[PDB]
């Protein structure tokens, strides 16, 4: 994930242009090899036309160039790229929104499951660890960085996500499918055991816990679905064929023909097709947006930082359910205890943001006494 | 389902280019018959023009070809194709999102329904089997592969989705509609009997069970809806006529005329219309996207693996409610029992992914002491 | 509703082409009258130009034809048709998704409301009949087929959706608005009476019943909303003006001029403007998609079968709450009672769909022993 | 709101063309002033060019017209208008979907809150009046028609939405913000008091009541959000600049030049630029769609009838919670008491809609005997 | 936030035209620096072409101008601009929808948590203050204005959002990540203690409280998500290069060439490229839409008033849970106590809006007696 949110907070003078001086997660990084190949092919064709063809062969090449340039169309490639990239971006943000965060569940585990002794602490840690284990199982199923971090379940055992007893239980329950769903059944059974043991005082709390757990399960299932059900290969190939046919046609039709031939549109040989190269920039960078975002769990610069998410979830969950259980700050009256209208101060750098409230768009409507009387 | 998610994990040099070498679920596999018909018709017309027409007939055909190639641009084949394919893809992903997964329900059945004896085990298995039976009943109605697997309800009995008593009950209750809804009423009544029998301790657990069951019911109803309410035939016909008329026109207008006639754009006889073939691949593959995805429950390569989903759901549900009921790993202190800041290790192949925490975009804003004062 | 889902299950050779031989719900059925009018006008103009115009008048008409052809543009009509038809299709599917199905509610009524005697059976039937009555009350207000089936509330009484007592109560509660909301308040009060009478054992079951009932209420309110709040008339008129002005100017600009005058683009004098007729096909069929789908409760072929939905809902609801209440099949051990990994058989026609499980995209990642070691 | 749903129920011959004969909510009504101004400017420029310019000035104006005709492009204006109008229509329908309807809440108040005496009736009426008061408080802030109906809170007192005690309480709770949220806190506290007083039998009914109330609160907050957070002014100005610059350059570039000069495309002086006027109607009507729908709570013909919604909500809510509380029709066996398969009759005008059930697309799949045996 | 909702209530004559006379949040305010740079470069190039080139170089510049004017159409600025700006606007409204509002939670805290004494009042205030501290903790992380208001957690202590005990507790629990999630765990534990202490009468009310709190948690997490996961930089750079290359090309190709050369399309020297300037306004304002909306928590005119939202949420929440707890207006019969059909009056300015009810589109369908009878 490349974050530039701070750099585009305000629409200043050339705010987006200053982003052109970036390299990580940039279009140059994703485009330099393709552009070098295209440049080499274009100039090889140019040198063949100039220094390797006879006059009749050059005339044939010029007719071919005009014929090709009559075929280079902007609307179809732009439309297919726009629709495909919109689909890819929608799926990319949906895949992000299905990344499981145990924060609601860890709050409910810290609150509902009672006991400051070793048994209650162990129970809360085990529940939140089941949640984190399910999350890390689906993430190592779908993310290449997480899989490189945990190539096997024994790596999960050595990393503390899974105890050896849990690993043996998972091996005993082995089915010819992905077994990421198991910790959710473990969570349900352990929560039922906790309620029957008195650690959960009411079944309302048990229902809330299992509702948050099922929400996490649905998110992990959506992650598995997006990893499994790819965008259909035919649509990807359609967009690739559109872009590649466009620039294969440009490889010949955008050649600078001999200016002495007085061909319309070929009155100035600039050697470098700056507009064709700009088109390559735009269209193949539009394609590279989709190429980078089609699997946002790879190892691109703009791909999701799933290992950081895993570590943060584990640390925050364990802290919330173990150290922060019934460990509250002292409850004391606040600054506005006797003030019916609080007014927090503004700094010197923020005093310009103290704005009057919006009372509705109809507040300033002016009416006379005659028209404000009820009929 | 053709999965290539691993091949496109990173945006490498020609990551989408290597996908053009695939055959299953590809443009070529979906397109070779149409392309062969187009090729044969194109070259039949070419040989008729060049070897079977008189000079006046050749001149008439040349004028017709120029007219067709002039008016080929009148056919909108990118707007309607784009919007129609977007609609088809949206509906295809919605149809996937309504595939029922009993995982939440199987967790709730494994937990809430108590009893390690034969009666409680039978009750849990019967409830989860009602869920799976409803799912398979809607899938054999919406999917051709599942129907080929279960042509009759007796096939469902012989496959273990239905008992003979359930089949007799379904035959007795028969109405002149699709009866996929029956196992949901069965689940509701069996769960009510379980709660009244003490197997479910509180009615809130019963409410949660029936909420998950109703979620599965809504998903199956949406599957039936997508199978029933097709995309309007007029829109499909518009797109189909657009594409096929474009290429029926290209059959004549993209012919290479006589180079001796010195027609503008026809001075060279290239024999093979390479750009017309690339346009054919692009446009008719764009149509084939919609053709393959309009019914994602058929037998295409990129259609849903519904038989696998059925088998996996049955196995996982039965295991979760039967073997995994109150069967937990031993609860022991973890690796970070006395570590307030856990830090799982990184491998040598993953040490580069250890990133610092993102603390918000405003973290690095620098303010002097004068402007930081209230 | 015209269903062709079985015909397009697989992307076979010309799967969409076999859909061109259909008449019900087809483009020809929606287009033949407009196309006949357009063709008649086009050939009237052609005969006037060819047989009833002087040479100076013919030259004037040729200039006018060239001018009109120069002013025929495809970009704006295509854009407005795409956006408008996308809006219409989205609204059409949302209108379908708001069709109330009582299946969840009928399951809850069959389960929660206890009693195998006449009183409990009557209570369950009355509750599910209130649900069906609300659905039919909104449907006869939004659907012309249902209104033709039930032109009056007395027709609903004669059809069994309303008892005479319910009709008298509805007439007593008459307000100058649509009274489709009344059965929901009836359902709430009858469910409260059932819970107070002991027929509903716990108030949480009552809450679930009223939640499903409120979901049906929201769906019926959305149906009323879509019937009431039409797509703005200005947008519809804009699209209609675009399409009809396009083809009014094609009526003159697409005329075949005299090839003897050697006009650019008029070298070949056909009689049938095949490309103009194809454009009429595409654009007026695109418009007819919106014309058919703008009110999906009319009597078009592709409109919703709301009478069938009403009949099916009534039958299924009454069967579920009356005959299926506590009427379960005998609970016996299944085929896989002691089999830990069930393997349902495949037929000969389905053996090719037996697939290995997808274990995640990272399953086949290969790493060496050195790089799989924790640092 | 202009409703034409009944007129477009079926896709008949010229279904959308008959909607061009409308005046209320029409494109003509929204466009006639702008079109008159454009007509006047165009013909003033024409008369200046033809009667008030010297021959050299006429040649300069002809060159300027030929220069202007090149800068008249359709793709950008169509693209921006399509996207902007799609955004406006999406926001318009979302603003409709956040119009609060108390039907679910009024059903729950009629059911859960018990008591046929004066205290229970007063409690139910006051609760539903709090709901309606919150709705009207947000509506008079976001809608100009409601504000013209209730210019002040005293107008709400005189209209029965607010009692004098409630008005004094609202004056006491005055903060420098919009106070539409106050009736929700009132509802929560009064419902808590009702549960403590025995009028609500179980806390789960109280939870359902407050859930419906919070749904109404979220809808009203979304209404306030849409009234406050407008579409960004830069985007509205971008679309306005595109449209009006297009037609400002059409004022000169679409002038009919002198036919004697035989300019390309100017061989015919038709006086009236019919196609330019059609483009004006189409594009500025596309803009007027956004202009009308950008604030759907104004006083346009297609804007929401919020005063009717207010009146209907008040009447229906008071009737549902007061007169319809525990006032049910007599519970008697229906028409299909012992009939297992109900079959309501069809009229002579609806008998053609009796359709056989759709059993799934795979019902008609034919397989021979050999391919049905399990392997 | 620039609000012009009142000005566009009705589609009057030139309703959008009057919006062009605005300055705050306008095209001009976001555009004038780039437009001045473009003007300067355009006229520098014009003066170089006219007064600083020889004839053999003027011919080359004229050929280059004709070439650029011919090939300016190759830049697909409209397509990528439209798709990118649509994405930015969708994300902008989604970012708005995840701004947390404590109104549902403050209603539940005011109702469920009982006690008019000091302990119950303190408990309600502390719970609602935990919700508002979580909101302000995420907002000072995602919004630059809120961060300028609260550069440190000590500023939150001095502003009343956080007590010194809460600040010490937050420092004790410190983790290397952002700690906006802590007040949610505090709320859960304090609500559990309140239920165990009898201040919450039933666990159903506790579940409702924690449901509203978790909804606020999800909204704040989505705010953090949008602040973290930016729109991919490659797409942004594509759009930026499209616009900037289009106008760098227009710098040369839109030059008014010498009319003595009688070039087609360059026979009239207007000096000022009015249509090129209109294209600049349109295209770069379309870009500035995305530039302003890509981070809606900055300090632009149309960015969200997050400081006002923070202050309003704090004031309204504290008032709702403290002063308004069990403080109800006197319950008395209303105006329509014995009126079966309530009819609120209309003013003279609103009597035109008294409209009849819509009974359904099928109400006016006319059928004769023969076709209305049920088929036997
Ligand atoms: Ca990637
Ligand atoms: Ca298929
Ligand atoms: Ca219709
Ligand atoms: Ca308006
Ligand atoms: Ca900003």
């Amino acid at each position: 994930t490349i974050t530039y949110t701070s750099q585009v907070a305000n629409a200043r003078l050339g705010s987006f242009s200053r982003l052109l001086l970036c390299w990580r997660g940039s279009i140059y990084k994703l485009l330099y090899g393709e552009f070098l190949i295209f440049l080499l092919c274009y100039y090889i064709i140019r040198f063949i036309y100039r220094l390797a063809l006879t006059e009749e062969q050059q005339l044939m090449f010029e007719k071919l160039t005009l014929y090709c340039d009559s075929y280079i169309q902007l609307i179809p490639i732009s439309f297919v790229l726009g629709f495909y990239v919109t689909l890819v971006v929608t799926r990319w943000w949906n895949q992000y929104e299905n990344l499981p965060w145990p924060d609601r569940l860890m709050s409910l585990v810290s609150g509902f499951v009672e006991g400051k002794d070793e048994q209650g602490r162990l129970l809360r840690r085990t529940l939140i660890r089941y949640a984190n284990l399910g999350n890390v199982l689906i993430l190592r199923s779908v993310s290449t960085a997480v899989y490189k971090r945990f190539p096997s379940a024994q790596h999960l055992v050595q990393a503390g996500f899974m105890t050896p007893a849990e690993h043996k239980q998972l091996e005993k329950l082995s089915l010819p499918h992905n077994m990421f769903w198991v910790p959710w059944v473990w969570f349900a059974n352990l929560s039922m055991k906790a309620w029957l043991g008195g650690r959960i005082r009411d079944p309302i709390l048990l229902q809330s816990l299992l509702n948050e757990m099922n929400t996490l399960r649905t998110q992990c299932g959506h992650l598995y679905a997006y990893d499994w059900i790819s965008i259909p290969l035919v649509y990807t190939q359609v967009v690739t064929v559109a872009v590649y046919s466009f620039f294969l046609t440009c490889l010949v039709g955008r050649q600078f023909l001999n200016p002495a031939k007085a061909y319309p549109g070929h009155e100035l040989d600039l050697v470098v097709p700056v507009f064709t190269f700009l088109q390559f920039f735009f269209y193949v960078g539009w394609l590279k947006v989709a190429e980078q975002l089609i699997n946002p769990f790879g190892e691109d610069d703009d791909d999701f930082e799933t290992n950081w998410i895993v570590d943060r979830n584990l640390q925050v969950s364990l802290l919330a359910v173990d150290e922060m259980h019934q460990d509250l700050p002292r409850m004391e009256p606040d600054m506005y205890w006797n003030k019916p209208e609080p007014q927090p101060p503004y700094t010197a750098a923020s005093a310009q943001f103290r704005r009057a409230s919006f009372m509705g768009s109809t507040f300033n409507i002016s009416l006379n006494k005659e028209e404000m009387e009820f009929q």
